């Protein structure tokens, strides 16, 4: 598809066979979701915004379906106001920014 | 131009008379930018993102050279840690995201 800017670019996810709206998100490098359960052992990482750096839980190698397309990657977890899918699963779906 | 996004989508802008490298964000609702002067009447603002807000000065009808591409909108000047082009004027320049 081709996603136009006009309203915030919110797409349905899939993760943990559960359905979720998430922000396509090109300045976010990192994908990160609020809190849910998660497969599997977790490791620390502190993400900066625009308001500072902060603790979230990484996972690594979940699937998750975005758009209809199916990604397998790092997924973190915590207190996010919006759930984000950053450059780390755009590539995955083949997302490009287009002008 | 087709952007991919294996690295952050990094552009240089013209505002001000000043040249800055700004990051092409689908995920920011407004554009924000570091501490600089700008011309005209200004009113306060909070924007929230990861980390929580910060306060920003609000100018309106600023004119932004993007990638050689004019657009005018509303600049917020603050202590953020990127410069930030957000939708108000990836929109004025076409950008769109596809997959
Ligand atoms: C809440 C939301 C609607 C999404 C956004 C709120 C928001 C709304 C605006 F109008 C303007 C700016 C911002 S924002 O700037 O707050 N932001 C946009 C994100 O793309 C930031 C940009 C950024 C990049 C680097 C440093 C600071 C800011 N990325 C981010 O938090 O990445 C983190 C997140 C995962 O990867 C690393 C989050
Ligand atoms: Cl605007
Ligand atoms: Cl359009």
């Amino acid at each position: 598809p081709q996603i136009t800017l006009w309203k915030r670019p919110l797409v349905t996810i899939k993760i943990g066979g559960q359905l979720k709206e998430a922000l396509l998100d090109t300045g976010a490098d990192d994908t990160v979701i609020e809190e849910m359960s998660l497969p599997g052992r977790w490791k620390p990482k502190m993400i900066g915004g625009i308001g500072g750096f902060i603790k979230v839980r990484q996972y690594d190698q979940i699937i998750i379906e975005i758009c209809g397309h199916k990604a397998i990657g790092t997924v973190l977890v915590g207190p996010t106001p919006v759930n984000i899918i950053g450059r780390n699963l755009l590539t995955q779906i083949g997302c490009t920014l287009n002008f």
